[PDB]
């Protein structure tokens, strides 16, 4: 037993990272079979960085402006491109570490291990959400961008996100691998900033479900609710609406604990009501909403990845 | 910006995990050059693990009772021997992808990252701390019994731990890599419980200092306290006394952000007798305790390994 914000094991995406540098800009890059995959502002200086014309920035350049290194071996530059916001260099290798792997985008709600890189090196692994607002609540400093976000699904790497920037709150904002940003952002410096976040109700209940595996039971009740009045209840304090949807992906985790997915909205209702009054949750005072049903149904049974 | 509890890349711990069968029984090992490191209760079975003596149930196995898979390939068993609680099997073959290694033993209050594994296939990665009780709050189910716990210092893969059992609180309890105990537990099916826990004082002052870094500051106060008063406070609240040394330890922290260690200590005492009335401190309702002062400075700062 126990619950902990679990990544996956980060070693094939480990072995895709290296460094980029054009000019005066380092960041990280995506190696793919002979592509690396960057974020398009590693073309710009700080004077092109307020509002640049990235296509007239990239006709100007050249192969062996973009220096690409794989730890400490450089690889050759022999096309470039743009794709949305992200460049794809073609290089002279293939990566020989490739796995299997899929470009996927995420919905908000939905959850992905962070690789956090500086300078081709891999520093650190955690656990994202996809705000509703489409931001992420990550931990990134200067020289993170083109970290990426992924999933593993048995042997396989479904890359969903690459690091772009920091917005004013202190949240991060990013593209997938096609890049194209999740979000209203862009990869300018402008006024942009967040916007208004709302807190995934069905992972909420997710979590509760995996407190209860786990013997926090004290939040349990008899009342139940309606999917209707619950979702009165939601609004008020700023979750999303639960839908009937939500309720079947929370069927199994209901059938493993006998507790009716509206008998659990009940609870989520007096919680929301009252507070938890002193204690804890799966050692949390909050009401966590940053884990989905399948992590809980992972993590609360042990599947792997080979 | 940003503060996540973020574990080390597991790559290079992957490429040592493998599948240790014996009987009926099967759990993880540790592969570094010619040798399998597993915990020792692969030997027994169900009746065997109440009051089991294990040299007994040593001498009685043959090298070809262990079945040892890395990947789809099997690892011939050519020697065996017990040292303390693991057991130390050599194996036909060095393991092509042992990283430059230590085997180390931390203190209470410590962090590390574990690569939670299943059937020899690694299945997440998450940070724990070594508790004041030598317990760790893990995420941990049957077959989960030989994934480690580690550092890594550049290149070199520091391990710590390795998995062997739960106590009834749901909590975990394992050993260092020479096969010793952390803390008063034993192999054996009895009716050990975890006993008292603190809390690590020193860890929440780091964290409240990666909390001023990222632009939490509504816990700052203009008073200020002795160590010796802070102490009595600390007692009072079952967290551990803060010495000169931790003191010493918060300096850089306290020479970055401009607040002095006994002035984080004024703030903390202040939250120990008021609680947080309804705020938070990085994304947290409670006082977090297991951020060293080591871990705030390299995710405020970005430290990476190659
Ligand atoms: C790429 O490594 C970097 C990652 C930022 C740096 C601080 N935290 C991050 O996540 N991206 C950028 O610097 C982007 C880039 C330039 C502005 N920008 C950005 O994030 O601005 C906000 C910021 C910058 C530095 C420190 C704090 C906040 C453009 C092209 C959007
Ligand atoms: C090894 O894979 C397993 C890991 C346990 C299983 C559940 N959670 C874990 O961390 N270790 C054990 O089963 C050890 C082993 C036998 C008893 N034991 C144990 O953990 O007992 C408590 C328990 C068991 C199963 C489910 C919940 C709690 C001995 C030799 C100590």
């Amino acid at each position: 037993s126990g619950f902990r914000k679990m990544a996956f094991p980060s070693g094939k995406v480990e072995g895709c990272m290296v460094q980029v540098t054009c000019g005066t800009t380092t960041l990280n890059g995506l190696w793919l079979d002979d592509v690396v995959y960057c974020p398009r502002h590693v073309i710009c200086t700080s004077e092109d960085m307020l509002n640049p014309n990235y296509e007239d920035l990239l006709i100007r350049k050249s192969n062996h402006n973009f220096l690409v290194q794989a730890g400490n071996v450089q690889l050759r530059v022999i096309g470039h491109s743009m794709q949305n916001c992200v460049l794809k260099l073609k290089v002279d290798t293939a990566n020989p570490k490739t796995p299997k792997y899929k470009f996927v985008r995420i919905q908000p709600g939905q959850t992905f291990s962070v690789l956090a890189c500086y300078n081709g090196s891999p520093s650190g692994v955690y656990q994202c959400a996809m705000r509703p607002n489409f931001t992420i609540k990550g931990s990134f400093l200067n020289g993170s961008c083109g970290s990426v976000g992924f999933n593993i699904d048995y042997d396989c790497v479904s890359f969903c996100y690459m690091h772009h920037m920091e917005l004013p709150t202190g949240v991060h904002a990013g593209t997938d691998l096609e890049g194209n940003f999740y979000g209203p952002f862009v990869d300018r410096q402008t006024a942009q900033a967040a916007g208004t976040d709302t807190t995934i109700t069905v992972n909420v209940l997710a979590w509760l479900y995996a407190a209860v595996i786990n013997g926090d039971r004290w939040f349990l009740n008899r009342f139940t609710t309606t999917l209707n009045d619950f979702n009165l209840v939601a609004m008020k304090y700023n979750y999303e609406p639960l839908t009937q949807d939500h309720v079947d992906i929370l069927g199994p985790l209901s059938a493993q604990t006998g507790i009716a997915v509206l008998d659990m909205c009940a609870s989520l209702k007096e919680l929301l009501q009252n507070g938890m009054n002193g204690r804890t949750i799966l050692g949390s005072a909050l009401l966590e909403d940053e884990f989905t049903p399948f992590d809980v149904v992972r993590q609360c049974s042990g599947v792997t990845f080979q």
